[PDB]
């Protein structure tokens, strides 16, 4: 039997949950919502941060003012919980573009705050989204204290129609050049820790390309683009917070929503 609408589905797993969901499926060529549940509340965005960290970096590849190349030696101390990469480069160090992969591929924490050092910081990383139009989306603090996730604290979060909009931006206007947004688009593809999620219902033949984030007090959600025949056609954020589900069941649960947006795929 076909299963209940995304919506339907969605506001079940919510009280499931005992948190908040929030989440949008956006037409990536338009920007219309096509599907939308809280998209306009405050989420933590945990390491979904790390997509428009790695934007922002090759914004400055674009104007010449960053490398790929370029270098990184860095200190036992300046390594923070889940640097699975990094803690293994102290003795030769990481290149930029090598940092902005493990940023994304791996979620590598330390990575993503060596590189926060070249884009001002949070501030300045808020200060760019500014920049591009997105009002509401904030970074405060570096890895791993923007992971808190008080609750109702507004640091470090995004809503999911902003970062639905931002990832537009940056995968598909000017705002980055052709060679970045591929570059940026193939690290999400090649993400390597979001196989229980969307990934764990996509169906053969589709396209995805996505980032994790997991913070406190249950803390977890997913940026990603997806379509049928190997071409991404859509852009779905879910968001969970505060909720003692286990990390086994947050992960099924979005994987869950998105497969009713997959199974509902065609309007």
């Amino acid at each position: 039997n076909a299963s209940p609408q995304p919506l339907e589905q969605i506001k079940q797993r919510e009280s499931q949950l005992s948190g908040r969901v929030g989440m949008i499926e956006m037409d990536l060529a338009s920007g219309r919502t096509l599907t939308a549940w809280r998209a306009d509340e405050r989420f933590p965005m945990m390491s979904t941060f790390k997509v428009v960290l790695c934007g922002a970096v090759l914004a400055r590849v674009d104007a010449g003012d960053e490398q790929l190349e370029r270098k990184i030696h860095y200190r036992q101390q300046d390594l923070v919980d889940y640097s699975p990469v990094s803690e293994k480069h102290l003795a030769d160090g990481m290149t930029v573009g090598e940092l902005c992969a493990a940023a994304i591929t791996m979620s590598d924490n330390s990575a993503a705050n060596l590189l926060l050092a070249t884009v001002g910081g949070p501030a300045g990383l808020t200060a760019l989204l500014r920049q591009i139009g997105d009002n509401v989306t904030r970074l405060d603090r570096w890895e791993t204290e923007l992971n808190e996730a008080l609750p109702g604290d507004a640091r470090d979060t995004t809503t999911p129609a902003s970062m639905a909009a931002t990832l537009r931006k940056l995968l598909t206007s000017q705002r980055l050049s052709a060679r970045s947004q591929r570059q940026l688009l193939q690290w999400m593809v090649d993400d390597r820790v979001a196989g229980p999620l969307i990934r764990s219902v996509l169906p053969a033949g589709w396209f995805i390309a996505d980032k994790t984030g997991a913070g406190e007090r249950g803390a977890r959600g997913i940026v990603a683009l997806l379509g049928p025949n190997n071409k991404a056609e859509r852009i779905v954020v879910i968001y969970l917070r505060d909720t003692p589900a286990s990390m086994a069941e947050r992960n099924q649960q979005i994987a869950g929503i998105g497969a009713a947006l997959i199974e509902h795929w065609q309007r």
